[PDB]
């Protein structure tokens, strides 16, 4: 059964609620983004209206084979009426196609649902500017002060400089990058750009990327592995065994692998600066864990919420334990007392 924090009161709407069968009273199902925990339950047999971004709709049609008659893409930054209620989709700064949803309820209440997001000061100059928001359904993934990590720009500078140095020292080195979902494409695109290569990948991953409206994508990616010196592999293969096995398949073209595992936050962020990050190495294979996050840091989350000044916050992540709920509630109250709302 569908939990309370996925229902929008005063409407027939749910958000990211496809794994609960027919939700009683639901006339429109919104999907914030194409990540499996959020789309869980969708398929070609789904027969209710789904509202989403254009990019999310391309993935629904081509990857999940949802019938076109049920896919309702909406443009961003545009007031739309859905089943008698005004809504707006805003860019979430998460993965491609990810949105936040503003709902203007018939009674005058305004609700913002962030979906998954990485809060940024640029959101302060979206259509949110000077918009009173009564209720905030908040991506609380990293809602504790220990969760620190660098900017995406800093992480990409590290990855580009590391890959360029390694391949310039050894032109027979291969670069490999792990993936298990959409998101974090800048990691492999930026490395391939500095090396003068297309990114090589499976047919299935190529299909996924073809759905993402990335400018000049045909110039950047390929299924011809032999033509490419930056390869994408499943995240599960980014280990010494998996990479040794891959190197064997490359027909003596390469004698070294440099691999990247984009993660979220890890406990080494409590000790080691991005500049000082070192790999794990065995023989001619080295593996870097890089903290490329598509969720708000604690500090980014706190700034956004203190700017927005919501009357009530409903967490959508870390909801399952009393300890995590109590921790989040304590921070919301600190933030409110500090800023005066
Ligand atoms: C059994 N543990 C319960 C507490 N835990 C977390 N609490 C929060 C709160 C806010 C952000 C993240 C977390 S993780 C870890 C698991
Ligand atoms: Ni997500």
């Amino acid at each position: 059964t569908c939990p309370f924090y996925k229902k929008i009161p005063g409407t027939g709407f749910t958000v990211d609620a496809f794994q609960y069968g027919v939700v009683e009273g639901c006339t429109a199902y919104f999907l914030t983004h194409f990540h499996s925990d959020h789309y869980a339950g969708l398929s070609k047999h789904f027969t209710f209206p789904v509202y989403c971004s254009e990019i999310t709709g391309n993935l629904l049609k081509n990857k999940l084979h949802v019938q076109e008659q049920y896919i309702h893409p909406l443009p961003l930054d545009t007031e739309c009426i859905v089943n008698g209620v005004k809504v707006v989709l805003l860019d979430a700064n998460h993965c491609p196609g990810a949105v936040m949803i503003l709902f203007y309820l018939p009674n005058g209440t305004v609700i913002l649902h962030t979906g998954d997001f990485r809060a940024d000061p640029s959101m302060e100059r979206s259509l949110l500017a000077d918009q009173k928001v009564h209720m905030l359904y908040l991506d609380t993934t990293y809602c504790s002060p220990e969760y620190t990590f660098p900017s995406q720009q800093e992480v990409i500078r590290f990855a580009i400089n590391t890959a360029f140095e390694a391949v310039t020292l050894n032109p027979h080195a291969l670069v490999v990058c792990g993936t298990y979902s959409i998101g974090k494409e800048k990691v492999f695109l930026a490395i391939a750009d500095v090396l003068g290569s297309k990114v090589g990948m499976s047919q299935e991953k190529y299909k996924t990327l073809q759905c993402l409206n990335i400018p000049e994508i045909n110039s950047l990616i390929t299924t011809d592995m032999c033509s490419s010196l930056v390869h994408l592999l499943p995240m599960m293969q980014i280990n010494f065994k998996g990479l040794q096995s891959h190197l064997k398949k490359c027909g003596g073209k390469y004698n070294q692998i440099l691999a990247f595992r984009p993660t979220g936050w890890t406990h080494s962020n409590k000790f080691t600066r991005i500049a000082d990050v070192i790999p794990q190495t065995k023989g001619n294979i080295s593996i870097y864990g890089i903290p490329y996050s598509e969720h708000s840091s604690y500090l980014e989350m706190k700034r956004f919420v203190q700017w927005l000044k919501p009357q009530k916050i409903i967490p959508t992540v870390n909801v399952g334990t009393w300890k995590s709920r109590s921790t989040m509630e304590k921070y919301f109250r600190e933030w409110k007392l500090e800023a005066g709302y």
